[PDB]
């Protein structure tokens, strides 16, 4: 969100909010430079060799998919330099979305999205799980773990290939069964996708780009993200209610009781697990402090016992605000911007492009910058009237 520090990649570390950090991946990474831009948000502004073992190499394989589909460039996002601007890019882009009442909303529920302490083998005691945290080095080269939320880091092989990642656990579901985990979300603020509205060709924001990203990891924060198996006439269901709009209509009415019922039975299974507690691991985190920091997450009412339950009304609010309000659709229309109306596309393009300077791309207003040429009619937005904006792969 507001992010009060103006990161500078070369800026020095200080091992809170700039640090050498490894990832939980298994394996004996080297560190990584990360910033803390934000309670439990960093950025790491390295290619994403590191949460998918079997992602590991940066290289184009030999069937890979071509423009527009896939990008390939082994060496993108090697340089200090191109981590300056990445950072820049990243940051530039959170403030665009903190600046509407929406994105506002959405980050706030992302920061409040701690995924749950169900790390433990004893139902009485408290823990976290592992894959939730970084370790962050110390100034004796020794390591903290800290807990986070979100992760905004370079993508892996396909340039262009945007996701939210996160580690799984042996038994647990942890993006379906309530919990929630540590979103990493591959994504690049240098590169955007192109869309036909001979019909214009227009650039998509990168802002709308990264909200449907975050708002993906919303629901994988909160364990309430739809099995990708599950698609309708075929998109999957998580896709539709991210996406929004229109193409929400295809999604099954009673699909979505479904999910709501089950995951409103999950949270009340967490608000039991709450009760029963009797013992937690961990200094700097009393039991109480975390069972108040889950009533805060998953909106739970607490009687003056001090047993949690969940409300059925606070429960609808939040799971509506998750699903139903934070839509890629609803940030198109505080942005006022232009994007594509159907989640498919089938006239995709790819730029490269900078929005890290005032003269190109602003918070307020994107590419369509007020009080130049580039403000009517999504001129700025439109490949071929911005032009010097949007430099095209193919
Ligand atoms: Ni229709
Ligand atoms: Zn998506």
């Amino acid at each position: 969100p507001f992010v009060n520090k103006q990161f500078n990649y070369k800026d020095p570390v200080n091992g809170v909010d700039i640090a050498y950090i490894k990832i939980p991946n298994a394996g004996q990474m080297q560190p990584v430079k990360a910033f803390k831009i934000h309670n439990k948000i960093w950025v790491i502004p390295e290619r994403d060799t590191f949460t998918n073992p079997e992602e590991g190499d940066l290289n184009p394989p030999p069937e890979a998919k071509q423009v527009p589909v896939s990008y390939y460039d082994s060496t993108y996002l090697s340089t200090d330099n191109e981590k300056d601007n990445y950072l820049k890019g990243v940051t530039k882009l959170f403030e665009r979305i903190y600046s509407t009442d929406l994105g506002r909303m959405l980050l706030t529920s992302i920061v409040r999205g701690i995924p749950f302490w169900g790390g433990s083998t004893i139902d009485t005691e408290l823990k976290v799980i592992d894959t939730n945290c970084i370790n962050v080095i110390q100034p004796d080269g020794s390591y903290r773990s800290e807990e986070l939320n979100l992760v905004i880091i370079g993508p892996s092989a396909d340039i262009i290939q945007f996701e939210c990642k996160s580690f799984g656990h042996e038994v647990l579901n942890l993006t379906r069964n309530g919990y929630g985990s540590t979103q990493y979300i591959r994504f690049s603020p240098d590169f955007t996708f192109g869309f036909e509205e001979g019909a214009g060709k227009f650039a998509t924001d990168p802002a709308v780009t990264l909200a449907h990203e975050l708002i993906h990891a919303g629901h994988r924060l909160y364990g309430i993200a739809i099995n990708p198996n599950r698609v309708f006439k075929e998109v999957s269901f998580e896709e539709l209610r991210t996406f929004g709009g229109h193409d929400a209509k295809f999604i099954d009415s009673l699909q979505e009781n479904e999910f709501r019922l089950y995951y409103y039975n999950k949270f009340k299974d967490i608000a039991s697990t709450l009760n029963k507690a009797k013992s937690i691991v961990g200094t700097t985190a009393s039991l109480q402090y975390m069972k108040n920091v889950f009533k805060e997450k998953y909106l739970l009412s607490e009687d003056t016992s001090g047993k949690f339950s969940v409300d059925k009304l606070k429960f609808d609010k939040l799971y509506k605000m998750l699903t139903e309000i934070y839509t890629e659709d609803n940030f198109v229309k505080f942005f006022k911007v232009l994007n594509r109306k159907t989640y498919l596309n089938f006239d995709k393009a790819v730029f490269k492009i900078n929005i890290v300077p005032k003269v190109n791309y602003t918070i307020y207003d994107g590419f369509n910058l007020r009080n130049t040429n580039l403000a009517a009619n999504f001129n700025g937005q439109n490949t071929e009237i911005n032009n010097m904006n949007f430099t095209k792969l193919k």
